[PDB]
């Protein structure tokens, strides 16, 4: 009855991608929840596999380099992520989905690599307000999180400056199997990118237009057309309202209802290709302590959508009857 | 120019049928706010039939019963609340729709069973986020707004235990006779009891596939689909999304907008088979001032859909016009 | 690539509509946004050309008069905004959009009437959850900000009572010229006159059956079928969803969600004949602070809408490149 009878979880609280404090507490966010129980009352067997420790430098050792923050931190960091998710992904080869919890979305660049190595021909669906593709020169901000998959184009990487420490990062993804939805504010240098080399992107107005269900319909078929093809999907929580998600860093108005993002989610499980996914930039350490619970509620119920909690319901493993309890009931009653 | 003229107004008080105090004071919500005065507004005769007195036992007398809490407190609760509605809709026989202010969801057992003694070929469309339909021995929780259609459902009478003090509660309802929308909560129980009996049941899913406007059609056609039967239309508020409705005891994230809540109860009022509404578990001693705040407009905007409040306008009465007045327009002195 | 690369902005900070202080502060609440710098970021050449004073008399000069409160500052105030409007459009007579922000919504009676001085055949798009079309003797609170367009429509002036003061507020608008949307509060008596003279209106009710997309094609076509006439869009803020625009005078739940909001004016910009925008009822003395920060983002992304930001991305101006700056790509590297 079930299509992932087992799941593994696995923390990644990566904080040096961007510079407000608290994203790293973003798996215990999750840890604290009901998540665990919700998804044992389902049937799934789900196992803690703990936390990567981020590598978090000093200022010394790791400087600006061509305006990018924390870019050793980052580049040691998404080895050691790659290497832990690959792992993680080759023991697994019903298939068995790794739910990540991070975190900035800088982590994004260390477990797409480290999944790619484990199935080279994924594909990735990036749920987003935002393109998190800028290259280094182009960032306005120089943080690492609004910059993970311009790593990991191949197309792009005439526009990456080369530096040593980066070699292991390989690019792994071809635009053409990226597919964009939520996005509601690109930067003008990511909007030329996407269309430059083709990548598909469903915005706000995308959904607005179309609704989601075809937006979902059209992602899916652009990047993964009968289904072939295993799915890292990475989930920005910011690509929901604010109203439902107003604890993250750089909240945009006009996002998901949260109804929008389980659909998404939904569709994305019942493939049965659902291989990674990975839930970005909750940060606990925003907001009043309502905000906190509102956004870990809907991260709750994103994650178990994935793991394919059925919001029509689910049948009982054991149906029970009140005979075998030998209790006399209403009906057996009424005929003596 | 109104499909109802007059209407009758009862609250009910119930609070143990759910473990969180409060829903005794949903009734009082309601009369405070500007309800009444926007119904008359409208030119609808609202009469205040005043409050029916739940029976509430203490512990001694009311131990629990097949984990039941407070069962005997309910079973002569639903006699007595059964015995009030029979009269208001016996007296009642343009129609007159009673609304109902609750109150947890237990009252149910009891508007329902009086409401079929005046009217027997009624239907019942349940608006909740929750089944409202679990059988005693498969409550995980024991409480009794959990359980209220069990008790009526002549196909469930084989999975009701026998209790004296629960004869008088006869099964009223066919499962071919209700119909949910809103549902993102179902018990595995529920779930097969819903499915193994086929009783139509439209789930937040279903609204975001199929949109509010089919989903009510369905409902409809489903049982009652030439308009011949009396309506009860039974709304929990935790049908709406906690966003518009954050005051109640088991709010469920992903609901219905206030606007798809609207639509329900208009199309439903404009059948003119309303016969009874009723809005179950208001708790205005749960969340913020401002939470209550917003919690009481939503059931006022959803009570005066029911009743038949036009959101693109009525007539006035009397037109009124300047000349009466022996006043001077601006056309009339361009005029002269 | 813009359809509009100038702009002008105007505050018109009145008060005396409606009796709750701090609609004065509604030009500074956007004034201290970070909406001049977005705009500017797109390409478009804003600028700020000050506040209109209203007139504002001491009760002793301006008693109520036909029920009215404080109509003699509306008649003074009046005309010294429509004189102001005119001379800003006909020095623009690519076409230069002029950016209102209010200020409570009597304003648009001089808004409207200058605007039509320099453009008599405009059509009007008033968004909002009221008609604003109350003549004076049907007004149940005498606040002007319920009847600005009253005093336009041709077809109402036998219903307007003459005042001497009033007579260079001529009616400027056939009740042909003008289409509503968001409507969900209408006055009874503002129902018959908008019904009777064939007022194209779309409600709430409206948007729920027909979906927001419809709507504005509809509305778009009942007024300005072939794009001949230059738009009025006259944006009440509390047409938006409480839940998004809270701070508000007179806040009506089961509003225009913030997105359906961005559709309305992303499709009246693309039309290419947005002559002026303005937007009213922003109170930044009502709510929280957090109350306040939501309504003027809200009002932020509307007035960034109107002006042509696209959702979808904007191109940059120069595309950069890494050899320009004398570095050393990846794929540069990689190749030697
Ligand atoms: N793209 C961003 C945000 C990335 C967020 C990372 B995520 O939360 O993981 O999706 C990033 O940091 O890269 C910023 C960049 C700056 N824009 C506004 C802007 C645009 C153009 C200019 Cl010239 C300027 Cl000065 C500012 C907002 C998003
Ligand atoms: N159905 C509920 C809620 C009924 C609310 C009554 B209403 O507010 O009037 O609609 C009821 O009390 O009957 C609970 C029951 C427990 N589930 C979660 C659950 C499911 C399965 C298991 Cl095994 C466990 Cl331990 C917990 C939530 C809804
Ligand atoms: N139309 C209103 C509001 C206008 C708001 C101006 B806006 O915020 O710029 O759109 C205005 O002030 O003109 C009121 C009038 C009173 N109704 C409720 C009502 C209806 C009929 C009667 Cl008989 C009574 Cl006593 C009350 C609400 C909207
Ligand atoms: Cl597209
Ligand atoms: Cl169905
Ligand atoms: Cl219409
Ligand atoms: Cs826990
Ligand atoms: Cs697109
Ligand atoms: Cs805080
Ligand atoms: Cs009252
Ligand atoms: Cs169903
Ligand atoms: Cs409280
Ligand atoms: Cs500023
Ligand atoms: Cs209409
Ligand atoms: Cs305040
Ligand atoms: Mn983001
Ligand atoms: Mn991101
Ligand atoms: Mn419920
Ligand atoms: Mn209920
Ligand atoms: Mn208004
Ligand atoms: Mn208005």
């Amino acid at each position: 009855k079930l299509l992932y009878t087992s799941a593994n979880f696995l923390g990644i609280p990566t904080n040096r991608g961007q510079p407000k404090i608290g994203t790293y507490q973003g798996p215990e966010l999750i840890r604290k929840s009901n998540f665990f129980q919700l998804v044992a009352e389902d049937g799934i067997q789900l196992t803690d596999c703990g936390d990567i420790i981020p590598v978090e430098l000093n200022e010394a050792e790791d400087p600006q380099r061509f305006g990018m923050k924390w870019s050793r931190s980052f580049s040691l960091t998404t080895l050691r992520i790659a290497e832990r998710v690959e792992e993680l992904m080759k023991q697994s080869n019903k298939s068995t989905p790794l739910v990540i919890v991070g975190g900035d979305h800088s982590m994004a660049t260390g477990t797409i690599l480290g999944h790619a190595e484990a199935k080279p021909d994924l594909c990735v669906l990036w749920i987003d307000a935002h393109g998190d593709i800028n290259t280094p020169l182009n960032s306005a901000s120089g943080n690492m999180h609004g910059m993970p998959l311009s790593f990991l184009v191949k197309e792009l990487q005439d526009q990456i400056p080369w530096l040593d420490d980066f070699e292991g990062i390989k690019p792994c993804l071809n635009a053409s199997n990226i597919a964009y939805i939520g996005l509601r504010d690109l930067d003008a240098h990511e909007t030329h990118d996407i269309r430059k080399h083709g990548i598909a992107y469903f915005t706000m107005l995308d959904v607005d237009r179309m609704g989601i269900e075809a937006v979902i319909k059209e992602a899916l078929l652009a990047v993964n057309p009968r289904l072939e093809k295993a799915i890292h999907l990475s989930f920005d929580i910011d690509a929901l309202d604010p109203l439902v998600a107003p604890s993250t860093g750089t909240a945009v108005p006009g996002g998901l209802t949260l109804r929008e993002g389980l659909r998404i989610c939904e569709e994305v499980s019942a493939t049965g290709k659902l291989s990674v996914v990975e839930l970005a930039e909750l940060n606990p350490l925003l907001g009043s302590q309502e905000d906190v619970l509102k956004t870990q509620s809907s991260a709750v119920h994103i994650l178990r959508a994935c793991l394919g909690h059925c919001r029509s319901g689910h049948l009982p493993f054991k149906v029970r009857n009140l005979t075998d309890q030998g209790i006399m009931s209403r009906a057996a009653h009424m005929q003596t």
